[PDB]
């Protein structure tokens, strides 16, 4: 199950730069593991917003996505 969520990010990070935007993070999150509602995804995405550089590293998010 960890492999699935890593490749899911590469669908958007085609360049393989290791970064996606917060708008792409929700795109992945709504496409897989539907255990959360959109409202629940949107309230937590406020902690997972973009940095001042405008990027979010999804590799650390892989670890959080496979959490229990």
């Amino acid at each position: 199950s960890e492999e699935e969520i890593r490749e899911a990010f590469r669908v958007f990070d085609k360049d393989g730069n290791g970064y996606i935007s917060a708008a792409e993070l929700r795109h992945v999150m709504t496409n897989l593991r539907e255990k959360l509602t959109d409202e629940e995804v949107d309230e937590m995405i406020r902690e997972a917003d973009i940095d001042g550089d405008g990027q979010v590293n999804y590799e650390e998010f892989v670890q959080m996505m496979t959490a229990k």
